[PDB]
């Protein structure tokens, strides 16, 4: 990350060995389960693109998500050069070049290029552009390891409403959807796929019940 | 969370790693039990909704109470826009608007927005109005997720008063109620559903007597 | 807890979650055992009402001790109350009020309130009192769970005098008693319990000498 | 690592057990895999060469790797030396030496000569220069235990895709290779390796798709 | 411990969760070995009679050992207030009484008194005097709890050298002896106890050998 | 270790926790294997006599070792007092004394007296030459508790080349020898005693080539 130093300067933060190995035991233990994201954006706040490489680096496995990664970072850095060409030229003497995606995505740049750009007056956030690129190619990453469709999401004969509904829910989660298109799912599949018994008591509630009364209205069978 | 930094300005706080870790263990391990709460409110104190979102993110699982928890928050983000009209117009130039519920919720609000409220003279504390919410919709999971209600609770033939009186606080714990509605189900219930032996000393002991002293007198049979 | 900000003025510090996570766990592994109010203690230095209360609602279980603990809270309470009175009317403006049982235990009184108190020249240091009546409560429901009473501790035939010692003055740590009350235990039990033939030892070494020297005395039978 | 102190001067921050336990963890659990690199690197941040090699010092067994470590610093040692000659003679009073390779490397300076040239004005990095060397050694060591090779990797019959360009990219993270090696070894063998019916797939797709689309195009088969 | 605050004041640290936690662990898997007094110290150091109190407070077991240690306590603050009498009067307005022994010892002493001779210009050392008496008392359990004599070390027949020093060495740190003695008995004992084999080779060094040497001397057999 | 204070005045730092049990786990977990040593000089970094005795105190068992440490300590002591010879007579009026042996060891000197040399203008580094003479102690237990002699390392017929360079380096950083005489061991051992079919290899490459070629030109046999 970054801070002001002692004086007047602004100094790089070594990432902690706490937050490292908070972030490779997420990994390890939960794959890429939708949660890991959260968590990666917290572990990586206030982060330096070479940090945010440093960290990626970090996870052993998973390499073919990883290749997905760099794609989607790719992707983006080409799109980034395209809304904002540079000029090749006589760099001004120490003075603070435009970056391009590789600059952003850390391949170009330095650490002490990435900080001046961070805490330039006004900044240019890489950081976070890279970070916002870096979180995209994990949902892609998500979305590709999810197991199951929201469409294959039926509740079972004998399985309680909030069983069903946690399934449901948590493969919502780990969808390619617009909100809107969650919102639809939703609106379209929860009570359809739900089972005969506590469907026809949904479909009494009407359209306007919450989760609360939708749950409580399956209690009793 | 939120402190001034070295010089004037007034800087966000990364949640740190502990306090991460910490709140996805409490809830691996507890699910929700009521004793979550105060440790969510505790690991969350001085948190911009960001945070808050992200806390509530990097939990797996528990998918259908944290869709009854959105209902929650939504309910009172509707009851928040009720009471408080805004004014959509020129929001005069780097000029603070009002926040909605969604600002609130942090779905329409940035970190820096959020800060800003949360450190204005006079402060609006976003954080704390959110976190109100949320705790809101924990209660009611609490309650979803407790397997018996207080009605339940009888004294076993040989079971000891001190076992009894845990098992019923427990509940009660765990119940929708006012104070005043506890407390009568305390004065109702709690000498009731003890069983014979231990119901007719505590009758004797008459409605003035203390816990300790119940247990006293319940000790000895 | 409590600090003086970067300038001026005074701040709240949140418990950190490794305080939190010590107390949840103390409990847990000890119930009430006398250990674990050293342990509270040390855990909730310069902590104010809310932070106390905090501590005690991340306890699950125990709710029947917990029961207890707010019926001695209330006791003390009263008892303060009775002691101070307040002056209800017109609560001069920004001015601070006088804190009842209830403001001090936390129910009727904000943090910051609290902090107000507590940081107030000269001050009023209600997380002390607070901390004091708590204690009070831990000492009761230690007594209450200890499962036996310094009157059935018999030294075992064979037995060597060291713990027995231990027995007893572990069973001794968990009794109801002023020190003088503790002392006398001491001098009337601890002899006269021992077995026949490290009494008579005992007998002969006479009544002012050392536990060292007791165990000494007894040490080769 | 080094920080500017209370005052003035400049001193040394010994590393702390943290991030030595962190490391020496990372090596008995790991090994040599690729991952260990960026750890080290983030583990080593700000470090001085005595640091530095207090790090590797840490490691019990691997001691074969260990010695082509230094074997490698001392061939950039060498390098350095010749790149830059040095003038033996008197060296002007508490006045600050030029670094050879050995000083770089730490068996020849001391911390105090260290620190002094780490903060000069321009400084010379010596703890960059001596981590760029380990990590060069550490690439070679990587690739010398990598157990297989690019070209042995081929997708099983009754293999998901994505677990050999698990496999394949893996290999791939292992190897001595240029970036455009790297890049080589893909374009040739990723699609010639696959199995027969995904292969198909693969050449049907043509040379622009991307590893998502891959995985897409052979997930029904 | 303590410190001065932000200004010129001087405030009490809460002691810390880890050197709490560590303590009691300690003593859970050491019992009294000797190297738990080291471990006390360590993390005691700074301490107020408070702080020590809690940490000796927060051990469960043991409890005999902890009679004995209130007693050594005691017998100390006894020989303290013989040499510095106190004088029992008006105690001058906001002026600091002379402490007796129950005062360092903390029984009739608080916190603020305490802090107030810890800082005083010139200081009372009331930390450092109480701690020297505890850990006289911990001396003492060390030995009592030592199960083996120095006398009742033999080298086995078949025992390498090493470990019968092992033994004689670890027993020997846990008697009671001034340095003189436990010279005395080394001098004594150690080559005298030595089996046959190695008894004769290590008459033949003679008395001004090292350890080192008898070792290498006895290493063959 | 040491601090200067708030203001002007230069303070001890109380060695954490954290550094404590660190020290104790390396040694219960490795013995005297060689990379303890770098492990108590980073834990020990900025340490006073005091705080290095500490050190060795929390370690219980190896007695034998401590002794011949004290040994090694002493004689270090005595050259020491034999090259600075000191002047008893009236020490100047709080003026410090020059440090003997054992003022250095920390035997005859307090911490006071310690910090004093530290921080003198210009200091006496009481706590690394301490230090040195531990490191040294501590190399002679390495040895001696090194099982094999580099002697004894020869390749096994079917042990792959890595393995028996892994166990012949191990053995190496494990002796008594100036940096001049491993090389020598090097030189005359390592291709003699490797298996024969490697050792044809190896003669062929000549005596100018590194262990990574040693270890590529014996992969395939
Ligand atoms: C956790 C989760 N499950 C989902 C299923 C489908 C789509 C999205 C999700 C999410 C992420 C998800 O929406 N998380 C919430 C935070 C949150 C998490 C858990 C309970 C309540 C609020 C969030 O990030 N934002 C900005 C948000 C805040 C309030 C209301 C709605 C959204
Ligand atoms: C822990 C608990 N169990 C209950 C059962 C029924 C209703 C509420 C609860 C609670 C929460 C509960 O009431 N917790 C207490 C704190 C507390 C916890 C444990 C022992 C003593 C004090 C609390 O938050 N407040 C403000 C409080 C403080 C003093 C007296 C009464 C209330
Ligand atoms: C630990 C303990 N066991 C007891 C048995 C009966 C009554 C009380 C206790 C106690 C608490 C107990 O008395 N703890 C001691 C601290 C202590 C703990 C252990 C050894 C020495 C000193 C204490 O709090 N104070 C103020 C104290 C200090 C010195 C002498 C006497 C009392
Ligand atoms: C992790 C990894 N696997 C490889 C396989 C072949 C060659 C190299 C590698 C690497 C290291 C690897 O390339 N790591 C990436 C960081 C990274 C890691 C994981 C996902 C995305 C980005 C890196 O260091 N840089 C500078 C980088 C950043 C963006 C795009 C491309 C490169
Ligand atoms: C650890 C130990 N074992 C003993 C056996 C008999 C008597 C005493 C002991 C001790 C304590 C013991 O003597 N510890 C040493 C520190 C130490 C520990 C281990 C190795 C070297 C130095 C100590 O505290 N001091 C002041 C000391 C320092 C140098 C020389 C001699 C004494
Ligand atoms: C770790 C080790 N194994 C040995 C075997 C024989 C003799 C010595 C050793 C050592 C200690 C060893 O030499 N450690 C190295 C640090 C180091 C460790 C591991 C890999 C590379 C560099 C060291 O302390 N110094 C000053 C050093 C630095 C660069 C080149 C040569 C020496």
């Amino acid at each position: 990350p970054i801070v002001q130093n002692l004086q007047g300067q602004m100094v790089h933060q070594a990432i902690s060995p706490r937050t490292l190995n908070a972030w490779v035991k997420v990994v390890e233990e939960k794959a890429f389960s939708p949660e890991v994201i959260p968590m990666f954006s917290a572990l990586s706040e206030g982060a330096t693109p070479q940090d945010l490489n440093t960290m990626l680096n970090t996870v052993g496995g998973h390499q073919a998500a990883m290749q997905m990664l760099k794609e989607t970072i790719d992707e983006e850095a080409a799109e980034w050069d395209r809304l904002h060409p540079v000029h090749a030229g006589p760099i001004a003497p120490g003075q603070m070049r435009e970056p391009r995606g590789s600059d952003i995505a850390g391949t170009t740049s330095t650490l002490q290029e990435q900080i001046g750009w961070m805490t330039h007056n006004p900044p240019i956030p890489v950081g976070e552009i890279y970070k916002r690129w870096i979180i995209l190619g994990l949902n892609k990453i998500v979305r590709m390891y999810s197991p199951t469709s929201i469409l294959d999401i039926r509740q079972g004969p004998k399985e309680p409403f909030r069983d069903y509904v946690d399934r449901f829910y948590k493969t919502l989660r780990a969808e390619q959807a617009s909100q809107e298109v969650k919102n639809w799912m939703t609106e379209t599949l929860l009570v359809q796929n739900a089972n005969p018994d506590c469907k026809t008591i949904l479909k009494a509630l009407g359209p306007g019940a919450t989760l609360e009364e939708m749950m409580t209205a399956c209690q009793g069978v």
